[PDB]
């Protein structure tokens, strides 16, 4: 099945959401294959921040999530990244809904708790980007059959 | 006051998610009028899904409906129906929102864990399918004149 | 496997309660064979209260007990009885710990919000006093195995 | 900081939702700054539904509103006063979505449980019409550096 | 009915259990019967902490309750006090066991998150030293009969 | 400060525990320094039940824990591991209490869902067994001065 990458940020840590997080995604029926606890590395944020090497904010972007300890995930099931990004909200805490991590838990963009893939081709990056393909666990859900034709 | 029908079906009980529903429309406001665990019969099933007879998926849908045993409901109070259909969230669980019980909950829309009336009109036709009328039990609720004016 | 007879009482309902109870059994790994919306007539409760026919009490009990609906549960498990006794706390809610359905959400003994069978041998008496065996249904959890060796 | 005032009425107190309402702010990031438990006298009533003194309802609702206690509360933090309104969601329960506190929580109009700053200038009306400033307590969140950059 | 004095302190508000503490009091069935948001002047605390006064860290110990602002709360009900003391858990962390506000939510003796009155008559003390008379609402909770025979 | 050992079994994964765990422990106010998403070996397990090598079941305990993929944690705090026992839970979910862990959420011995280290000395060996020294993070709690004095 289709797979996320899914990143608690430094704020998310420190404000005690990592067990919320990680709620949301089990309830929802989606499997995690990936979990990893790591103080990103500014060489490993560059990378993962790519598209946004050459506008002006990227510096601090860098140097904040490098700031404190994030943890890493990747999350499986059926249109996992879009039904990922729908959940966590909007990028923006101002335009996310209540329901949403970011509209339950957070306000401004800068401190706005958490990252999920865009796109499955981003998706696919970012997990190859933080995760070696054997912290990656394959194991088939109890509950598989009812959460899946 | 109005009423609507709302089944827990099979993936939901087996998820666990009987009690995580009930609080949803207890705390809401809405009053329980009839509570029942079934199995439901495939006649009984093929009454219920009946504008889906000579649609092709039927067959499994009354097959899957009957592999398990199903919470069958009857909820009251103003608007139940629109409402309750509102906190189901979209009968597809890729187009439920967070904060729904579909979009909490749940992901593929043939396991999409619950059903409720889509319309007055067939919500007493399956309450009047699902109970008999001995089975719905009326009361005042102590908070009635916090809930209504 | 073993089998418990809990009853969430007319002030349980009142105070929409239902949906939070039935998930302490489910969230402990408990299977639900039989749920129930009833009003219990003052016969029925007669015959479940007994062993107090002759106390003086008895004539109130049996009249509140018959002034609201009840939900009539049949759980099962590995020493459901004992273990469903501890998790509804001690019968005194005044005794009961923290963490407990008693302990956490009512107050004084006649207002005590649930009932559970005090032993098998009175689980078996009441299960058989409130249900019909076709109303009590068998189905494999997906978790068993997760559950139970 | 932005400050907005919140106002739980009668029926949210007597429905045991303060707590509820209150954790649905701590946890977005948001700042308590003001706290208070009364019964709102008519008169003040009547200077906080101003804008509706030549309305016909204005009678009930100043009626409504003094026959309990309200729980009157001022929050802090970047577009509190938008963001609370997205939270508490609209101002008829039936149009609210699952996850804001009337969409949860309540069903009539009549009956929502809750009061918000419908602007940044009745926001400054209303905290000076129900607060005295010695009432209003200023702090540091240790987590502020976290919720915003 | 009997009245027990609640105190939020510096280290509960900062870490966001305000509305979690609340709502432990109303699903339990007690009545808020007073709300206030303040800082405690270190000549209050003094009066508070009076059979204190003489032992050494009395000085800390009203440094840091006047470090940030309390929530004070009257709370009523049968045994309210008693009770009150269970729910709150052992006034030392490590001794309260899981399911009790201190046991669930805190670690270290000096950063106990709340206070509650340890006896009837401390509870009389405490309540006047806190609160004026006018400030004590009173009124029937919908759900009275539904708590209390 | 102190550090203790906390693994998931393959129980409470599967089961959809994750967050629900790592929730208690953060809310209790411990500071997360490890997590790790596995399947331990089977030598990795030979390992870490060395006391019970000799034991008949032991088989069996090292068959199931590599069964499925285990959550590995490492906590931090005062007491955190005599705490994080008692929040565990007695070792035979039949003997823990509401409010804990294995009292919450599970039946039976053999699928007890979660371990902690039972000593300090035991909790060195396991961290050690089970982590790598870079991948334990260190880092401060903006709430630090709020949990301990």
């Amino acid at each position: 099945c289709e797979r996320t990458f899914i990143a608690i940020k430094p704020d998310g840590v420190q404000r005690g959401l990592v067990g919320e997080i990680i709620k949301r995604f089990e309830q929802k029926g989606f499997r995690l294959v990936g979990l990893k606890f790591m103080q990103a590395s500014e060489d490993l944020l560059k990378e993962h921040y790519v598209d946004l090497k050459d506008r002006p904010f990227f510096a601090g972007l860098v140097k904040y999530m490098h700031s404190g300890p994030v943890v890493a995930m990747v999350w499986e099931g059926l249109n996992v990244v879009k039904t990922g990004r729908v959940m966590l909200g909007e990028t923006n805490p101002a335009d996310s809904k209540p329901g949403t991590i970011r509209g339950d838990f957070c306000i401004q963009v800068g401190r706005n708790i958490i990252h999920g893939s865009d796109s499955v081709e981003s998706a696919e990056k970012e997990i190859g980007l933080w995760f070696h393909p054997e912290e990656l666990v394959d194991y088939t859900s109890c509950a598989q059959n009812w959460i899946y034709e």
